């Protein structure tokens, strides 16, 4: 019933993973190589480079800039801010509010990878446009998306993946997203923040890797990969579009816990995203 119980005991447990990581057999029809599929299964993430042209990247950058500079045009429920100061930090449900980001989510070069890896038709569980500025950028502490999606949102199986489309450069120096490769095969229960000893254990066994890339690079990770990021004192901002794909067969149920606002998760009984091909501009 609850295959992945968390926030119930007082102590923390490392339970095994009971879902595949790659939900499809590999063949020459797959949108990715055999080695990339194997890397995903083993590490829980992979990095796609050079899949969008220079113009498409400039287009997506240009577009994100406009969204971020124009909060009057959008649903106030979806905005996240520097409190106080009036600075836009995130925008949820951009895939619904932005015809450009809607088209991004549906691009084959992303959606076909997700349908393969998730071995199913897919829909967006959540989307974000994110801007971490220079000088004053916060850390996001270590967490597993799935642990929250399960407990708070009712996502029942590890059958989803996040896609982070970089829009500003990630150097090693400006708090790029950091992962613990392999951590996706352990479900770490929370007493919802993971605990120091477990975290240390994972990082000692597996190490840390913080993949970088020029704008337009795409970082894909399993829903249960343990990840996070340092702050950023540099003048160089971080900005990405964050897209979470879920298998349609893995639709949300009632939360495995006590309750979460609509813009954080499509609770609905949703339908398959329709893949679009050819360039963006
Ligand atoms: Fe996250």
């Amino acid at each position: 019933q609850d295959l992945y119980p968390s926030r119930q005991r007082a102590d923390a447990e490392m339970r095994p993973r009971l879902d595949p990581v790659v939900h499809s057999e590999w063949t020459n029809d797959a949108p990715i190589s055999a080695r990339q599929a194997a890397a995903f299964d083993r590490d829980g993430y992979i990095v796609l480079e050079d899949i969008f042209s220079a113009d498409e990247v400039a287009f997506l950058q240009k577009a994100a800039g406009n969204l971020l500079a124009d909060p009057a045009a959008l649903d106030a429920d979806t905005i996240v801010t520097e409190p106080q100061s009036n600075e836009i930090r995130s925008i949820f449900e951009i895939h619904a509010q932005s015809p450009v980001m809607a088209r991004l989510a549906a691009d084959a070069r992303l959606a076909d990878v997700a349908r393969f890896l998730l071995g199913d038709e897919v829909y967006i569980h959540q989307s974000r446009l994110n801007y971490k500025p220079g000088f004053k950028g916060r850390e996001f502490y270590w967490h597993s998306d799935f642990e929250t999606w399960h407990v708070e949102d009712g996502m029942p199986r590890m059958r989803a993946l996040s896609m982070s489309v970089l829009l500003a450069e990630n150097t090693p120096h400006n708090g790029p997203l950091m992962v613990i490769p392999g951590s996706h095969r352990t479900y770490l229960t929370c007493v919802g923040v993971p605990d120091e000893e477990s975290l240390a254990e994972l990082a000692h066994r597996h190490g840390i890797v913080a993949p970088t890339g020029k704008p337009g690079t795409v970082i894909l990770f399993d829903c249960n990969l343990m990840h996070g990021s340092n702050g950023n004192i540099t003048p160089f901002p971080r900005a990405n579009a964050f897209l979470v794909y879920n298998a349609v067969s893995n639709r949300l149920e009632k939360p495995f816990g006590v309750e979460r606002p609509w813009f954080l998760a499509r609770r609905g009984e949703p339908a398959a995203l329709r893949v679009e091909r050819g360039p963006l501009v």
